[PDB]
């Protein structure tokens, strides 16, 4: 080895790694970024479960994040930062199945709680390698170890023939529990306490967050999660086996091709081909639905996310779950007539009831009718800023907010310690527009600490803000309480519970509690709503 | 023998009585017949005008109530009391009373006519809180009340037969009305200003005179006080109707002619005793014998009328009452009463919805139990009451109410909305209960301005602004005064707007949205959900 820094050289299991110094605000932090920790999973092992990485030779370099996995990438709006914060930063490739490490520099004396990144994009995109993901400032300013691995999204994450050998589903889900074990695994080697492992991710990496909970398997992996913006329950996080098994036909019928010859032939064709054809494979019009998501395929999810967390015990979990103030409003401009980021999508009562529908795919005429006289103001039923702003609401409470409500509510109920919060501050930095009020994956940025990057802009209070925020996480990986054990002055963070439904606002303001997260129209949507679909 | 009290009416002379109202005299001409008594083979058909008497009348004191069911449920409270009959049942009771200022109006004064409420099935225009003596002192108003047939006798109806057409309370209300255009001048009433009000069944009344042609050459303003003539109780189809009319036959002891016929043979009271026995689940605020859509004195639905009407040249002046539904707990829906608090258990609450909303589906019961859960406090017994009595006030008044409002204003009408907060300092039910339907009654009709009566001051105050509300609205079409400013003003009830006044102790307050929100569920969900069941 000779030169190097010997605080950059780590084993692992599969072998030698050598990290980079990175500079955080703060100061140094080890970053060992694209360690392998499944092998490639191409050629014959696209489909395929993780197979863990077969041990190397000599010093691995893992200085540079790794490809992201081959996904769909956004081009909405080509060269918009709000769009392209969000696209993969690295090669697209199928091999693509590393994982990044952050750490204190010097690496921590003693185990240090382990936070683990799983990155949202709605199991189509994402990569753990994405600006917003930097685990430098949790690593710098919390001393946390933070591992963020790539999963495979899309078709080669979540395609699934259920039943099958050769496209079991899920393995998108399993690259991520193969991230785990490897934490479980070598993660000490970075003065990791694999003891003390959070999950958290948002949105699709919350929803993975959550399965993960929701999965023995994955069980002893973890101790605690964070889930933002997302839930393993809830219409879009998962696909019944049916369901799966129709996309995946009709996803091999679009790309020309008995279960094994059927995945044969995917695997004989291109990754690009199958990203381009992924999108194709959706049953409705919609937005918030993506083609090749968890399949509650018996065996991951041993039953729907529903069902397991209606009756699963949590005894042992600390759960962190929150949203953004305006979950929705993300997603109106991907397929909402209407909508824009380049203006104020001020809408029509026709563009809502058409929004509606293409919001609540599933939703028969009946249900849409009510989504759309409980999301009516009828004092102004035509005004077009309440139109547009329930059309956020609507969609942001069908596929976040009230699933994120129901998941709170269950969890407490069968026994979980569970904070549930709004995050409600608009980074001043946003480039979305101020119709979207702070969309969801916008509070990312500030739990990972970007605002203590002073080249980034962001003003002093969010700096201060995200020091709060890193502050809830780390406390909440460290405890399962994301409050400061130390500063009592503070206003205390209280868990949620079916009784009183406590949940916290973060914003700039000091954390203001508030109790029923949207509690009459998640009553709609998780009590009612699946009633009026039973007729 | 005071020549004020003397008036020729068409079918002959009326001696009246001097009544003494706090400001001064008022002549009372009380019990006047406006039609036949509808006895004998004349129970359960139309009135007919009261044939011209010899000498003097005596219009001296009520007559007698219509045959109605007496409520016993809670025997001497005065809250049950002062709704019962306080005069001999009688199936001849086919009369109205008129108060006029004293000495009688130089000129014609606006006219109004009161129709009581009672569900269908009782009232009397001679309750004390009909009262039209301070109407007539304080405003000069000529203040008219009919009796009217209730129960079987106004509205059991074989709907097609010529000897149970239905709707003959209504007609006996429509003959008042008439008899008010004949002879209201005599009294120095204006037939050419005659504003109906009515509060809840007699609002609902109100509301069919607005819907039945006949009915609106009799009227030029209509105030519908916490009920209208659309909504789940006012009325019954034709064959509802048939249903409960051959229903209550059976049950008595009886082809039309004949049955009715039979059912004519029966004493008042079996019918009466049979009454309550025909509907067709365990209801509250649901009644037997209430208007039939007839297609002749209500053409189409009332639904349908006010969807379709031109309402031009009317003026309407609609409102409810904060808590439109408690009073209807009490008397059925188990888990409340008048006298503990009325804590229900959410349980109470799911069972109370299916009697509240008896024509509820499973389904619907279920999205009015999840609408007015507050899921923040879902089992609190506090919030269970008020949303069931919330449930049964907005499914019943309040919602029926925004709907007439909105499709009367659609439709050209001249509309007045208010709610009714000030719970009467002397109201005998329980607090829980807050201001229940008919408690604005006595303060529309003056009765704190009887310091006998022991209204606070505040309420004298304002039983004059709600008088001046209600005869300024008999005058002109609008509830304002002509004469005050800034105060503020009552604007119009419009579909945009949506504006209406809380009449309580503080000033008018502008509000938009008589329930918005939950009417809409009511109004437009609630339909498809059923419609669809
Ligand atoms: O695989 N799908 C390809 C495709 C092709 C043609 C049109 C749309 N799609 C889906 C992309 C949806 C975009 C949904 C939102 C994108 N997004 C990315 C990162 C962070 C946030 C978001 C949006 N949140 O609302
Ligand atoms: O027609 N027979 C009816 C009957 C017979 C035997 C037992 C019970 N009932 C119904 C009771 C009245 C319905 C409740 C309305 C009571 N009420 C009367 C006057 C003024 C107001 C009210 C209550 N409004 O909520």
């Amino acid at each position: 080895e000779g030169r190097e820094d010997p605080q950059l050289l780590v084993r692992v299991r599969g072998g030698q790694l050598r990290g980079i110094r990175l500079k955080a605000p703060g100061g140094p932090v080890s970053a060992f970024l694209g360690i392998p920790f499944a092998e490639p999973p191409v050629g014959s092992r696209r489909f395929m479960p993780p197979e863990p990485k077969r041990p190397w030779s000599g010093v691995l370099d893992a200085t540079t994040f790794q490809n992201v996995c081959y996904q769909y990438v956004d081009t909405l709006y080509p060269g918009f930062e709000g769009t392209e914060m969000w696209n993969p930063n690295r090669e697209l490739s199928e091999d693509c199945l590393y994982l990044n490490v952050w750490t204190p520099y010097p690496r921590p004396a003693s185990p240090t709680p382990v936070l683990i990144w799983i990155y949202g994009g709605g199991f189509y995109s994402g990569a753990a390698s994405l600006d917003v993901y930097d685990g430098r400032f949790l690593a710098q300013v919390e001393g946390a170890v933070l591992v963020s691995m790539n999963y495979r999204v899309g078709t080669f994450g979540f395609l699934a023939l259920p039943g099958s050998r050769e496209a079991p589903g899920n393995v998108g889900l399993l690259d991520q529990r193969l991230a785990l074990q490897w934490v479980q695994e070598n993660i000490a080697a970075f003065g990791g306490d694999p003891m003390s492992v959070t999950l958290f991710g948002e949105s699709a990496g919350a929803a993975s967050v959550g399965m993960h909970i929701l999965s023995l398997p994955s069980r002893s992996l973890f101790h605690r999660a964070v889930l933002q913006s997302g839930t393993p329950n809830g219409p879009w996080a998962t696909v019944s086996a049916g369901e799966a098994r129709r996309r995946a036909t009709l996803l091999a019928r679009l790309v020309g091709c008995n279960d094994t010859e059927l995945i044969a032939c995917l695997r004989t064709r291109p990754a690009q081909d199958l990203v381009d054809h992924e999108w194709h494979v959706l049953p409705q019009e919609s937005i918030f639905r993506f083609s090749f998501v968890p399949v509650v395929d018996g065996d991951f999810l041993s039953d729907t996310p529903e069902a397991l967390i209606n009756t699963g015990d949590f005894q042992d979990l600390q759960v962190l779950v929150g949203v953004v103030k305006d979950e929705g409003s993300y997603f109106l401009v991907y397929g909402v007539p209407g909508f824009s980021k380049d203006n104020e999508s001020l809408i029509s009562r026709a563009q809502f009831l058409a929004g509606v529908r293409i919001g609540v795919p599933q939703a028969s005429d009946l249900a849409a009718e009510a989504v759309v006289l409980h999301y009516t103001d009828w004092l102004h039923p035509e005004d077009p800023t309440h139109l547009r702003d329930a059309m956020s609401a609507v969609v942001g409470d069908h596929n976040v907010v009230c699933p994120v409500a129901q998941l709170a509510g269950r969890l407490a109920a069968q026994g979980a310690r569970v904070y549930a919060y709004i995050f409600e501050h608009r980074a001043s930095t946003l480039t979305w527009p101020l119709w979207m009020g702070v969309p969801h994956g916008y509070e990312i940025e500030f739990i990972f600490g970007l605002p203590l990057d002073p080249s980034l802009n962001y003003t002093t209070e969010e700096r201060i803000f995200a020091q709060r925020l890193m502050k809830y996480w780390t406390n909440f990986a460290r405890t399962g309480d994301p409050n400061d054990p130390r500063d009592s002055k503070s206003p205390q963070w209280p868990p949620y519970t079916t009784a009183a439904q406590q949940y916290v606002s973060l914003n700039l303001k000091p954390l203001e509690v508030r109790r029923g997260l949207r509690a009459q129209t998640c009553a709609f949507w998780n009590r009612f709503l699946p009633k009026l679909l039973s007729a």
